[PDB]
């Protein structure tokens, strides 16, 4: 029932239908430019939030709006080609988008010239936002109840593996990369300095009324009403839902899991935490 869904490759859960071994296997020798731009995330952490903020800033057709071009075609799934992209030809600077662990990259990404944006989200949040898009997407298995999907996210059987996996190898082996961390959380408190953080890690320089440009159009509400990035196109009629109600831009919030967690699941969940994150130094907010 579930082998259907799921891809391993060296320990890794790679989405079955969008991938093929094929690919998989040729991910290690993938010709990596020295301007490539990769962002990195674990699932439902703010992937195609930070599709749209690196669209907005570096192809100034979106952010003019003179052309119509969805976001996924600007940073497309460097694993997952839904469109059948000729990522070799795309114009420099490329940027990708991706889900793969540290030990699975390109080792071009190794040659520290690429650079890598990774962003995370407490896994709370992010746990409930899987729950609910498992629920709505054909790609991956639905989850009967919020102790089950919980269950089954703690063992690592989603797309991704486990949160703890993914996130800890990315810091662990920082040095590794030239790369940045940043949160969704942040990016929820403070979208214009995080967008200015972006920059100056990437090193695109913008005027002030572009910044705000891309503030403005990366704001939850105003992006969801964008289809060049609110992906409804794609999972209504290329991806496939299971109702038609949900949508991928569903509420954006920090600290609704609260709502959705009894405080069992919750302190269960603060152990596992805090045997697999004591050492690591990232800040992580978890309510408003
Ligand atoms: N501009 C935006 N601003 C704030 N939150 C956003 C956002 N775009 C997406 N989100 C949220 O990012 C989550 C999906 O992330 P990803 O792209 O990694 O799959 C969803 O969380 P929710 O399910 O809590 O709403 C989505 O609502
Ligand atoms: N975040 C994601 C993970 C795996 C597959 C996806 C397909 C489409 C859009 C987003 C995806």
């Amino acid at each position: 029932n579930k082998d259907e869904y799921l891809l391993n490759f060296k320990g890794y859960n790679f989405q079955k239908t969008l991938v093929k071994m094929e690919v998989v296997e040729n991910i290690e020798n993938y010709e990596i430019r020295d301007d490539d731009i990769f962002i990195v995330t674990y699932p439902k952490s703010g992937t195609i939030w930070t599709q749209q903020i690196l669209s907005l800033i570096y192809f100034e057709g979106h952010r003019n709006r003179t052309e119509n071009i969805e976001t996924i075609d600007r940073a497309p799934f460097f694993e997952y080609n839904i469109h059948k992209l000729d990522y070799a030809k795309m114009p420099s600077p490329r940027i990708f988008s991706s889900h793969i662990p540290y030990y699975l990259v390109p080792k071009g990404l190794k040659d520290k010239k690429a650079k890598i944006l990774y962003i995370y989200r407490n896994p709370k949040d992010v746990l409930i936002s899987y729950f609910h898009f498992s629920n709505l997407m054909l790609i991956f298995q639905n989850p009967d109840t919020v102790e089950s999907f919980m269950q089954t996210f703690l063992d690592g059987d989603v797309v991704g593996s486990l949160w703890f996996d993914h996130i800890r190898g990315w810091y662990e082996h920082r040095h590794d990369f030239n790369i940045m961390f940043m949160s969704f959380e942040d990016m929820k408190k403070d979208l214009r300095s995080s967008v200015l953080k972006i920059c100056s890690f990437l090193e695109k320089e913008l005027s002030e009324e572009d910044v705000d440009a891309v503030v403005r159009q990366a704001t939850f509400q105003k992006m969801k009403a964008d289809p060049r990035a609110n992906y409804e196109h794609i999972i209504k009629d290329e991806l496939g839902t299971r109702n038609e109600m949900g949508s991928f831009l569903r509420k954006g919030v920090v600290g609704a899991w609260k709502h959705y967690l009894t405080v069992d699941q919750s302190e269960r969940f603060d152990k596992i935490f805090h045997r697999n994150m004591k050492n690591i130094p990232l800040k992580f907010i978890w309510d408003i």
